[PDB]
């Protein structure tokens, strides 16, 4: 294998830890901000699909040592780290816990999977980077270049050994959760979310959008891993400001290595540029965030709490623009 294994003592420490008592109802709602609590996140981890698919789903021990190498595979990058996959897991956890009775249980398996796994080994460079210098990721893969990339992390880490936390499904059902999986990881390229919304927008405005429809829970299931990779934005301020400075991090040092190549970047990856950040983020909020929720809500409306959180946060850039901000950390 080239991806890099958990050790004995890591996995097995994860198999005996315990999250606190009082932690866990905390876990269920939506605005939840795994921020102060880094040494439990795998455990965290451990306890959503738990409770979401019975304590038998996976072998315990399979399980943490999945857990631990997933941890392991990804890389000190400012956004798209371990952090990151956490807090995507925990968002699509929330969804869960107020619309389980829509998703089958192998389907709660897989996308919690896919949530974790959804950014494995992320450079920090985006696909525009990838594909405008000719690398090689984008050479084996033309498009959703980084996520292609993922789903194949994935699925190299499953045959680790004693990893494989799906060798115990049926051959029919394995291969329908690593199909699940990769359209999940796929659905996660923000360039398909356009056409992904404004196609569920068609199917639910003219009362088509069926979610017994394989076509259409595919996009369904799209949409809320668009909803999860993005909810940055759904938590409470202060925690969407500070999320909001990793992710230019990670953007600014993509844009100091295209300057040393003779490529001007985007003023967003301009670490020059700051001053726009501001209204960057009303553009964000307005083309992608805000759009993205709001049809999320209307096809499943108990992710309502999403919503109105990327609505308050909207409210807060716009108060940065008119300078109306108090002390930022
Ligand atoms: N590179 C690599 N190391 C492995 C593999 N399997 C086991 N190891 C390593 O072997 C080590 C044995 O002791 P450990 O502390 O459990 O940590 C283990 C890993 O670091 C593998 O497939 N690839
Ligand atoms: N490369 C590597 N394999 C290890 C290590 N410890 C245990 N292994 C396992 O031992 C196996 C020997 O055959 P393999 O196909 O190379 O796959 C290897 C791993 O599954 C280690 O430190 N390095
Ligand atoms: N592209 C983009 N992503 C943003 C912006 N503000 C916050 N984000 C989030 O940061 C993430 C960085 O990686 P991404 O996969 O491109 O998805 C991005 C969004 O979820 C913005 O202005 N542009
Ligand atoms: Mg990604």
């Amino acid at each position: 294998s080239h991806m890099s294994i958990c050790t004995s003592e890591e996995w097995q420490g994860l198999m005996q830890f315990t999250l606190p008592v009082r932690l866990c109802k905390e876990i269920e709602l939506f605005h939840f901000d795994i921020g102060p609590f880094e040494n439990m996140w795998p455990g965290i981890f451990v306890y959503m699909v738990h409770r979401s698919c019975g304590t038998s789903c996976f072998e315990l021990e399979k399980l943490c040592r999945f857990i631990m190498s997933v941890k392991k595979n990804y890389r000190r990058v400012p956004y798209h780290n371990w952090k990151h996959a956490v807090t995507v897991a925990h968002c699509m956890y929330a969804i869960l816990q107020n619309n389980h009775t829509l998703f089958t249980d192998l389907e709660r398996k897989g996308l919690l999977i896919a949530c974790l796994c959804h950014d494995l080994d992320h450079r920090g460079f985006s696909n525009s980077y990838l594909q405008k210098f000719d690398h090689p990721l984008a050479a084996l893969y033309s498009t959703s270049t980084m996520e292609q990339h993922h789903f194949s992390q994935t699925v190299s880490i499953l045959q680790l050994e004693g990893h494989n936390i799906f060798s115990t499904l049926s051959s029919s059902e394995y291969e329908q959760v690593l199909e699940i999986i990769r359209k999940a990881i796929i659905a996660t390229d923000l360039a398909l979310y356009f056409g992904n919304r404004k196609q569920l927008e068609e199917m639910y405005q003219t009362g088509s959008l069926n979610l017994n429809n394989q076509s259409h829970r595919d996009r369904v299931i799209g949409l809320m891993m668009t909803a999860c990779a993005l909810c940055s934005v759904t938590k409470l301020w202060p925690v969407t400001k500070l999320t909001a400075n990793d992710i230019y991090a990670e953007f600014w040092a993509e844009g100091d290595e295209m300057k040393k190549l003779g490529i001007q970047p985007i003023p967003m990856m301009d670490r020059d540029k700051k001053d726009e950040v501001p209204q960057g983020q009303l553009g964000f909020y307005n083309a992608v965030a805000i759009p993205c929720y709001t049809t999320l809500t209307q096809i499943l409306p108990p992710t309502e709490p999403l919503l109105k959180a990327c609505r308050d946060n909207l409210s807060q850039w716009e108060k940065v623009i008119r300078g109306e901000e108090t002390a930022t950390w």
